[PDB]
DNA sequence: CGACGGATCC
DNA sequence: GCTGATGCGC
DNA sequence: GGATCCGTCGGGCGCATCAGC
């Protein structure tokens, strides 16, 4: 019922050494996440792109550790519109994108600073905090047109560019992909509707689930943990954040890695290897 | 959203 | 202008 | 009585505003 990640795959199929090392990381509030050490272990785990979910901080309010990453450099933020303290994304990249863009090209869905797309040379990076269908459901209905125009978007991307979609889906796909499936089928996060929408997301764009693509029969790997229950302890979780790839980069693919013993918010970071 | 308790069937 | 109490969104 | 299925609900974070000093 623990989960311990396996070693780290640094090598493609074919042998290719790993050239790229993106981690995603729901950091539940940027400054206290900072405040429990969040960037040491960023540090220690050194990415080549670091993108977060769920900052919940201003650009304004962003703390100074941020301006003292040497080689995360080229820092890029999207805060919600109508107010203060929830949602907000980051994406923090060693070398300049070719071009930054915001939101998935429908006003409706663009206001609560959820969605970055960094385009570089060979790929095209998406990072998302998905909308949560909220406790009672009463998001549910505004949760399946996201899904939709998500869909959309990110199918229309992949024809002109192969794409990367890293961040918190805020869905698990199967029963797999929580330790209580069937407590939960009427829960955000694990309805028909959401688990239909991310499966033809995989099937409609299409994209990979990197983790299950490496794994299949690999059960209790979580990326959440609700906080209140000390449900971490004992590993009663849900895999929520997720590294989707086009299937063009698959032959690139060389680990989607879990990183559950990395502490600092109620979602623990993943990591990606790419050989590109 | 996991712990809990109630309801239904055996 | 400061702090605690309270509410929102997970 | 236990076993399966479900519906209810308390609890707690990180953030905000604001009413009270
Ligand atoms: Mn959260």
């Amino acid at each position: 019922a623990l989960y311990e990640d396996p070693p780290d795959q640094k090598t493609s199929p074919s042998g290719k050494p790993a050239t790229l090392k993106i981690c995603s990381w729901n950091v539940d509030g940027l400054r206290a996440w900072i405040k429990k050490k969040g960037l040491d272990w960023v540090k220690e785990e050194a990415p080549d792109i670091l993108c977060l979910q769920e900052t919940k901080c201003s650009e304004n309010k962003l703390p100074a550790e941020l301006q003292e990453l040497p080689g995360l450099s080229h820092q890029y933020w999207s805060a919600p519109s109508d107010k203060e303290g929830y949602s907000g994304v980051g994406l923090l990249s060693r070398q300049a994108p070719l071009k930054v863009s915001y939101g998935i090209g429908d006003e409706e869905h663009d206001q609560e600073g959820r969605v970055i797309v960094a385009e570089f040379d060979s790929f095209v990076l998406v990072t998302a905090y998905v909308p949560n269908a909220g406790r009672g459901l009463v998001r549910l209905e505004y949760r399946q047109r996201w899904d939709e125009a998500f869909r959309k978007f990110l199918k229309g991307l992949a024809s002109r560019k192969p794409l990367v979609l890293c961040g918190d889906l805020n869905v698990a796909h199967e029963e797999i992909d929580l330790r209580n499936p069937k407590g939960n089928k009427k829960n955000a996060g694990f309805t028909p509707q959401e688990r239909q929408g991310f499966g033809e997301l995989l099937q409609a764009v299409p994209l990979a689930d990197s983790f299950r693509h490496l794994y299949p029969n690999t059960p209790y790997a979580y990326t959440f943990w609700t906080a209140m229950m000390n449900a971490r302890s004992k590993n009663v979780g849900w895999r929520l954040d997720y590294f989707l790839l086009s299937h063009s980069l698959l032959p690139a693919l060389c680990d989607s890695k879990i990183r559950s013993k990395a502490l600092g918010s109620d979602h623990c970071p993943i990591t990606l290897y790419l050989a590109l």
